[PDB]
């Protein structure tokens, strides 16, 4: 994880086609993906993101990384008091666009963003109402141009951030980002006080192990190459290389 605005890092490997699809009811579901911590296995609900015990955090990476597009989800989330079901972009300066499901929370779900791991205040996050994301699936969608970053649940528009309202596009995410999924527990009893009060309360592990489901995964990449070159340290999409 070499960040490019404080130095010069190798090519990401990039997605060198229009689109990707996963179906994640096949076991050779997970070709282009890592398993960065956990076990994920694959189950005719798709992909099993549990958190049974403390520690568990079961997270899955795309290999490759996509620069300006769509990516789709179909998951239906975690319930338990604290679980949070996120569904991630992110790139090496960390950029990132994500979802965030928390089990307690049965009428809402959180979209989310920062620019360059900039968190200077939590004041980048939105609530939109959703109906029981914990037992009924729902199709994620991220729409992300040079213009604007658009959430949408099964295709209706629920936030749009232009690339001004990011303090004039200074933190708009524009760099290549990778997929990831997975669950964790935000009411972890060794978090921070504020982590827990976030994710609606402590984890009860013993209440049960809680469940995310992710059944397939769809991406369209604008801008398809085998690998994208970060040329400065502007953090900018003008400075994306690529061919
Ligand atoms: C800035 C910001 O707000 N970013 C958000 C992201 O943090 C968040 O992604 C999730 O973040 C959580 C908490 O950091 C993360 O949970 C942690 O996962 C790591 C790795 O799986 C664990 O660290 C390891 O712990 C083991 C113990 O089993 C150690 O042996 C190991 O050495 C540790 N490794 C490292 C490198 O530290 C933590 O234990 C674990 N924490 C908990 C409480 O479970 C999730 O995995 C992140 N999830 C995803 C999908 O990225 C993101 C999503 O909510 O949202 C951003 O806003
Ligand atoms: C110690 C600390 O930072 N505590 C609180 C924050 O954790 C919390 O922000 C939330 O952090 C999560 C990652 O650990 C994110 O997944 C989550 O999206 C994020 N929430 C927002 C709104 O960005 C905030 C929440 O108000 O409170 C801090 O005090």
């Amino acid at each position: 994880k070499c960040n490019p605005l404080e130095k010069t890092c190798p090519p990401n490997k990039g997605l060198a086609a229009s689109t990707y699809t996963a179906d994640f009811t096949s076991a050779s579901a997970l070709d282009q993906w890592e398993v960065t911590a956990g076990k994920v296995p694959v189950g005719p609900q798709g992909a099993e993101f549990t958190v049974a015990k403390q520690g568990d955090a079961p997270t899955i990476d795309t290999d490759f990384y996509f620069f300006f597009g769509k990516a789709e989800v179909v998951m239906k989330a975690a319930p338990g008091t604290g679980v949070v079901s996120s569904i991630v972009l992110e790139s090496d300066d960390l950029d990132e666009v994500d979802w965030e499901v928390l089990g307690g929370d049965t009428t809402q779900v959180q979209t989310n963003y920062f620019g360059k791991g900039d968190t200077t205040t939590y004041d980048r996050g939105t609530y939109v109402p959703v109906a029981t994301p914990q037992e009924t699936f729902h199709t994620y969608t991220i729409d992300w141009t040079k213009d604007a970053v658009t959430w949408s649940i099964d295709g209706a528009v629920v936030r749009t951030l232009t690339y001004n309202d990011a303090k004039g596009g200074t933190r708009f995410p524009q760099t290549p980002m990778r997929l990831r999924l997975g669950s964790w527990a935000g009411g972890d009893p060794s978090n921070p006080k504020g982590t827990i009060e976030w994710a609606g309360g402590l984890t009860d592990y013993s209440a049960g192990p809680y469940t995310m489901y992710v059944k397939s995964v769809r991406i369209e990449n604008a801008n398809p190459a085998e690998s994208y070159t970060y040329s400065d340290n502007s953090g900018s999409w003008q400075s994306i290389k690529f061919d």
